[PDB]
């Protein structure tokens, strides 16, 4: 009952993804504190850090991980914030921002807090201009995420202008020109505003899509505020008033208007002599997060589960 | 340039649409005021009572008439009430209510008044208990004809309840009861309310499709609406908009499912339903082909 | 506690209501199914007459009769389905036409039966008028509303329409005898709108202790989230909105006047709106219905 | 007359306001290309250095100038943005920036370019640490200066989340606390982050209510919204916004009092949020007699 509308986006992988996913995953597995064997099989399924390579599959070859750790992190978080108030949700967040700047060593005895502590040491280690480029996005994600305006009243416009936080726009855009080591100038970045915000409704809607079924299952199941069903498939049915797989199939059609939209604004940017080299390298890798996101979320078992 | 997405709906129009347009027409001409033969002409393509065939394809050959010649009026005072003031407009069609009901008299010198008055009488005359029906659905529409709307911070859906509760659907549907001789019981009404907004919500939205590009031009439609919350052209509105469409279709189709699965649908209501099927349909073929939105 | 803000309107109450509470209440008490009741000490009868401070001596019990009336029927439908409150309802509508007899063994029948038979006896013409109003808040007082994201302007458009409060309004016309012309009952959409809202925010700010033992949907909790401030500083700012609204109200009869002339049944019916606004808001501070 | 409600706030100017007004109001009346006398009479008149020290009355005595300097050429540039296009607007401001940063080397023909860089080394020079603090409030506030304004369905509560994010205001409380010398740690902030919200409303809010009348000769302030959406006039939803904004005034006290009740508040946040009660105080003064919302 959901065929993906047509699309002229087809997503790349990292050739690397299979090393990859191996030393990530395993990395986890090892010093990540599983409630039981249910929880770091599940774990493996959601396939994490094939996402990152799906996400940036023109990383440079010794920065992918990086990538594929960060996500996962984020997402095991993701989902601990779930069981939370909006008030422990962001006692938890808040503590770990000081560590990833670096400037609160971690409680070694907490897995959450030296994994988050050594990754972005690891991360600066490697290079830091760029790897400081991404912690204020992360900051910026991870207070949306327990946000007050979690339950007031919001449309669809509304709901996509706080998304683009909530979902991570901005992370994943540091993160792809951390990992591909692709440096704009504040005039590049300037000039993509635009193009970063049709995208990032693009990454936001696509997830919204399949992961409603986990998040409606949470949302009967985890607590009050913390699991606050709040995505654009419920929005959208209640303000049309059809189901919520109506409601997929038309805000798919939206992704593509608004794939269509990215095209345009490129061509745009393209026209008017302002497509510098760097930038055409990084609008297409907006392109490649956006069908890299759609082919995880159409696959993952994460999206397929109790 | 707009390609209209798949649909298991098709338009229909009535059967004796020739016979009943040469009737109503050739009626209309020989006692509406027209200023014209210019203006004539323009009235005899515009057909009105061809839309109303189109709505109504299932109308009773004898009472399909009736129909034509409701719109056809309510359509030329609609027209008419453009070139003049919102004060003027309402004590004109408020004249007109007591005439309606028949309780006034028509000045039989002024054909708006007696064209009124004798086509109420005819609907009386043919059946009473359903003509009372459809006075106050007329009435409550005759006197949005003239109202203002107040603007108001408006998203898709506020937009879209408001539609839901749009007074011109409601007419049509009762329009539509009365024309196909459909006498339904409160009990089948009230059950039937979620398909009927539905129903409202879908001619609204195609209306907005393809009545955009005139309207913009110098407020409050889907397409505006949608293309602002969702940051996209106007015509990127109108893509997504319509399928939403398709949407309500399949919702029209499991909300008459989900009633049959019950013991609830009804003969009645079984053609009532299937009769809305026709009213998107036919709307859709009349939005893509009138010139209401030409220009 | 919570100081309401000054206001140029004073509430009255109806001459009669020791007169008509007796009459009603005790009609309801030797009649009524609910068992243990609070029901006199249930306002009803002089809640109405709070509402309906100028209706005609002899329409005054009729007003408290079908409130009454109205309000036991809304306070059984908690108890059934939306289903079977819903055939609960639609059952005594032609009852209430009077084209049905009522089953003289079921009380609610024969008792709404004898009440619209009263109406039409004293004023078939009026009586008739509200048929619909009241078989439009019935049918209101079962149906159940689809959840959406609704922000204060949309909550507010929504209690404009508030058909309980288009009931008290139409009930007013009545218990008044005010006969209005259509063209009188379209000058005043605005101020009706106004009223509607004003009544439903008065009832919002007062109602939201004991709602809170839940969803919602309230003006009180919808201006504190879009505004980020407590529940009782929204009330605050509520009531001076309503306030404003009184202010408007009399502009826009000032209005109304000045312009083609009011009428001597819409400077009654005008007035009448204030005193709902006022009663309204004086029910609301002392009735045990929003205690917890 | 408005009539503003009670507040148990007050405004405050900062000491030396006359002194450093007329050493600022000289430098830039020496330095700055004014057109004509006439916009020389209307520079000393409009006071901006007057109108810093309404905001921070609080600075530390030999770092009000500093603001007083920075705010006078941020307007000035201001003023003169809307005389050119996004893109000149845009190139103007961006030159602007490395040069602010001591990176690109000011052209000493250009007043604003050697106007911009000696103002920042010499905060540099006072303070480099602190001042660095404040390079990127700034340019995301000289950014914003030429932005282009999305239109779309807004209601009161999107609004207000919206001005909660304002850059001026949050180039305001950085500009403040650099005026203060107040070093706060990422931490502390953090803790104060609601605080700053509301203040941010407050401010955002005051000033649509005086600037209304002007906006009136695209509309998007909370009075318009306010008062489409409650269904009043302008004046009533100035009334209720004002008192509104008492409301935020209280929440801004309820606020500082539980962050010193949970152990929270460090000697430096206590004058922080001091300072921030005087932005609100201050701004509505401001807003008052500006005329800059004259007409
Ligand atoms: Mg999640
Ligand atoms: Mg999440
Ligand atoms: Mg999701």
């Amino acid at each position: 009952s959901l065929e993906p509308p047509p699309s002229t986006f087809q997503p790349l992988c990292h050739p690397l993804v299979e090393e990859v996913s191996k030393e990530v995953d395993g990395y986890f597995l090892q010093h990540w504190n599983f409630p039981n064997e249910k929880a770091r099989k599940k774990f493996v399924a959601a396939g994490f850090s094939r996402v990152t390579c799906l996400y940036f599959p023109k990383a440079l070859d010794d920065r992918i991980h990086f990538a594929c750790r960060l996500l996962t992190v984020l997402f095991l978080i993701d989902d601990l914030l779930e069981y939370m108030s909006f008030e422990e949700g962001s006692a938890y967040n808040e503590k770990l921002i000081p560590i990833s700047r670096g400037d609160v060593l971690p409680d070694r005895s907490i897995p959450v807090e030296y994994i988050i502590y050594d990754l972005w040491e690891s991360m600066r280690a490697h290079d830091r201009e760029m790897a400081d480029e991404i912690l204020e996005p992360v900051f910026l994600f991870m207070r949306a995420q327990t946000d007050r305006t979690r339950a007031r009243p919001m449309g669809l416009g509304g709901y996509l202008e706080y998304r683009e936080r909530d979902v991570g726009k901005e992370l994943l855009a540091a993160l792809m020109r951390f990992s591909m080591g692709l440096k704009l100038s504040p005039s590049e970045l300037q000039r993509v505003r635009e193009i970063d915000a049709n995208c990032s409704k693009h990454l936001s809607v696509v997830n919204d899509i399949y992961s409603y079924e986990k998040e409606l299952y949470t949302s009967k199941t985890a607590h009050s505020e913390g699991g606050i069903l709040c995505t654009s498939v419920q929005i959208l049915a209640q303000e049309a008033d059809v189901t919520a797989e109506a409601a997929k199939r038309v805000l798919f059609v939206m992704c593509r208007e608004w794939e269509l939209r990215h095209q345009l604004l490129v061509a745009r940017l393209s026209a008017e002599g302002l497509e510098t080299p760097g930038l055409a390298a990084y609008v297409e890798g907006l392109e490649y997060q956006m069908s890299g996101n759609e082919l995880w979320s159409q696959t993952t078992l994460r999206y397929s589960v109790v």
